[PDB]
C-alpha cells in the first residue's frame, strides 16, 4: 500500500560520535525548530530588509564566525572539500601550492580530496617524504611561481608556526585545512587532545583556515573558511563560489548552531554533549541495558570498559574511555545477529569485536535502550 | 520569546506575488517535508550506509530510482545546486575541449551573470554560435570539429536551434547533448490548468537529450539541489569526477528531496507549496484580496483598492510564466509608498510588498490567508494616532 522512505533513523551503537556512514553530527531540537521555521515559508535568505534589495546570504552568519575565531573575514561553502577546491583554484590556478607529502595522503579520511586538489588547476609541489617533512626541503621548494603554502591536519613535520614564518619571509599566503571544524578549547571540558581550534590558528597568523561544520563544530554540513579579508574577498568573487553556494536549511542550521556557541549552550550541541558524557553516566547506561537484556534466552551479556575512538576517520587522535555491552547468542553468530539488527525498524548499528557484538553507550541515547531490548528479543524469537 | 539577540535569518510575509522569489528563499516546504527532514536530522541515520551489506554506500542510492522513474532517464545524480551541475557536466565531459552553445543562450543564464562565468571556469572552451537573438541550425552545425566535445542548450532568459535539432546533430556527429532546463519541472503544467511552453524532464529525455539538469527549488518545489538525469554512461563519468565530492549534497536537502520526490510519486501535488500556489483559483485569490481590503477599511488616511493584475509568478528564472492574480493596492496620504515599504520591512514579522507608481501592491498569490491579520495589525501600528 504505502512505501516507506529509503533514508531512515538509525540507532548508532558503534560508539563513533562523528560517524560519516551514519550522518555525522546530529542536530538538537532547538537547531531543527529554527530550520523548520525558516523553511516553512518565505524568508530574508538573500534579502537585505533595511535597504529592501537583494543581499548575500553569507551576511547572515559572518559576524558570528569572525568573533568566534577572531578572523578578519569569513565565508561558507557547501562542504570543506569544496572550500579546499575553492581556495586552491582561487589563489593558485596555474601556479604552485607547496604541501607536505604525508599531509596529502587520505585527506580527511577521503581518497577523493587529494584528487580534488589536482582538479583545482593548481600545480601541487609535493615536498619531503610520507612521514618525513623537513622545514628546509619545504622552504627550498618556494619559487617565483609559488602562490600558496599549505598544511593539512593529518589522518618530523613542518609546524604551523613555521608555515607562518615561511609565509611572512617569502610573501606567500598560508592555508591550513584544519578539517575538524573545532571552535572551542577541548580542555575546557576535561578532554586532552592536540587538536587546534579556529581561534588558535588565526592567533598564530595563519592566513586562511578551513573546516567542516558537521564534525567537531556539531552543526550541519558546511565548509567554513576564515582569515584575511583580502583572500576572503577573492574567494567570494570566484564564480565557482556560486556552484558551491550554501543552501537555506544548512545556513539556518549554521546560524542557530553558532547562536548556541555564543550563549554558551554547549549541552545543546549533541556532538559536544556526547563527547563530554562522564565515564560514570556511561557505565550506568550499560548496566541498565544489561539489566534490560537478562530475560532473553540464549544471550550471554557482559559490561566491558573500552578505550575507543569516538572521533571517526577524520579525527583518529581523539581517544576516550567508554562502556560497552557485549552480547553473544548460543544459536546465532554475531555477523548474522548484526545483519538482523540492521534490518530492524528502527535499524540498530553496533560494532563487532572478536566474535562479539558491542553496544557502545557513548552514542546510544537513553530513550532507545528499551528499543534495543524489544528488538533483540523479537529477533532471537520464533 | 526566548532569544537574547534575534537571529539574522527570519521568516517574512511575501506579498510580491513571486512564488519562485530568489531574494525570499525560493520554494517553501510543507510541514510534511520539514517533519521528515527533522526526524532524519535529530539523531543518526543510514545517510551514507548500506544497511543490507553493513558497509558504506553512496547517499544518492536513496533517491536515484525516484528520479529515474519520474523522468524515464537511464540514470541520475544530484549535486549542491544547478550552477554546480553545469560546472560538473562541462568539466567532466569537455575539459580542455569545445562546447557549442547559442550565443544568446549564454546570456543571463537563469537570471544570473555568474553561471556563464562559471562555465568559462569549468575548463571547457566555450564555442559560442550565431548571434544574440538569432541562432541558425546551420551555424551551430558548422562549429562542429574533432575537438568539439559537447552540444549544449540552455533555458531561455527570432530563430533558434530547437531541442529536436540538438538531438539530431548529436546523433549525426556522435556528440553528447546537454540541456540545462533550469526550471526543474517534473510534471506537465497543462494537467493543472496552466498553459505554458515550459519543458519538463520526462519530455526532454523522451526526445533523446543525453543529459538534462535543473534546480530542485524552483518548479519542482523541493529544497536547493542540482538534479541531473540521462544516459548512464555519462552519469557514471560525472559521479567519478572528484569535483562531485566538493559539490556533494547534504543530509537536510537530500532528506527533503526524498520526501518531495515521494509526494510526486503519490501525486500529492497539494503538498508542494510551489504547485499549490500556482494552482490557486482566480476566484480563491480575489477572496483573499477582498478579505484584506475589508480588514483595512478602518485605517486613517489609507486609500484601499483591489485590482486584477497580469503577473509573472515564476521570477527572473521563469519569465515565460504569466498568471492572473488579485492584489490589494494601498496609498497613504501622509506617508509615501517608499517610506511605508521601508517600515513594513522592519516589522515583526517583516512584510515585503511590491510598488507600482507610488502605490503599494499586496499580491495574494504568495500571501497565506492566515497572515492577513498580521498585515492589518502591522499597518495600523505604522499608521496610528
Amino acid at each position: 500500500s504505502l512505501m516507506k522512505p529509503n533514508i531512515k533513523r538509525v540507532i548508532n551503537a558503534t560508539g563513533v560520535v562523528i560517524n560519516t556512514n551514519l550522518g555525522r553530527a546530529p542536530l538538537s531540537k532547538d537547531v531543527i525548530n529554527f530550520i523548520s521555521e525558516i523553511a516553512n515559508g518565505y524568508s530574508n535568505l538573500e534579502y537585505n530588509l533595511e535597504e529592501g534589495k537583494r543581499g548575500s546570504r553569507i551576511a547572515h552568519i559572518e559576524k558570528y564566525l569572525n568573533e568566534l575565531t577572531g578572523a578578519e573575514s569569513s565565508f561558507v561553502v557547501n562542504n570543506n572539500a569544496g572550500a579546499v577546491f575553492l581556495v586552491l583554484n582561487t589563489l593558485a590556478e596555474g601556479k604552485e601550492v607547496i604541501i607536505s607529502r604525508g599531509e596529502l595522503v587520505e585527506i580527511g579520511g577521503s581518497f577523493r580530496i587529494p584528487d580534488i586538489m589536482k582538479k583545482s588547476g593548481a600545480i601541487l609541489r609535493e615536498v619531503g617524504y610520507y612521514n618525513k617533512t623537513k622545514v628546509s626541503r619545504y622552504e627550498g621548494a618556494i619559487n617565483q611561481n609559488t602562490a600558496l603554502l599549505m598544511k593539512v591536519h593529518k589522518s618530523e613535520e613542518v609546524k604551523l608556526e613555521d608555515l607562518v614564518k615561511l609565509g611572512h619571509k617569502y610573501g606567500i599566503p598560508t592555508y591550513y585545512d584544519a578539517g575538524s571544524g573545532l571552535l572551542i578549547n577541548l580542555k575546557e571540558f576535561g578532554i586532552s587532545v592536540d587538536e587546534p581550534n579556529f581561534r588558535d590558528c588565526i592567533s598564530l597568523g595563519i592566513d586562511l583556515v578551513s573546516g567542516s561544520g558537521d564534525k567537531l563544530l556539531g552543526g550541519p554540513q558546511a565548509g567554513i573558511i576564515v582569515g584575511k579579508k583580502n583572500l576572503i574577498e577573492k574567494i567570494k568573487k570566484n564564480p565557482i563560489a556560486r556552484a558551491l553556494r550554501i543552501d537555506k536549511l544548512t545556513l539556518s542550521g549554521l546560524e542557530m548552531t553558532l547562536k548556541l556557541y555564543f550563549e554558551k549552550r554547549y549541552e545543546d550541541i549533541p556532538v559536544i554533549r556526547m563527547l563530554t558524557q562522564d565515564e560514570k553516566a556511561l557505565r550506568q547506561k550499560a548496566k541498565r541495558l544489561e539489566k534490560l537484556l537478562k530475560d532473553i534466552p540464549g544471550l550471554k551479556i557482559s559490561v566491558i570498559k573500552d578505550k575507543a575512538k569516538p572521533g571517526g576517520g577524520s579525527l583518529p587522535e581523539l581517544e576516550l574511555p567508554t562502556y560497552c555491552v557485549a552480547i553473544r547468542h548460543d544459536r546465532l553468530s554475531s555477523q548474522e545477529l548484526s545483519r538482523r539488527l540492521r534490518l530492524a525498524e528502527p535499524p540498530i548499528v553496533c560494532r563487532i569485536r572478536e566474535d562479539q557484538l558491542l553496544f557502545d553507550m557513548r552514542t546510544v541515547f537513553h530513550e532507545d535502550l528499551k528499543t534495543i531490548k524489544k528488538t533483540l528479543q523479537e529477533l532471537l524469537s520464533i
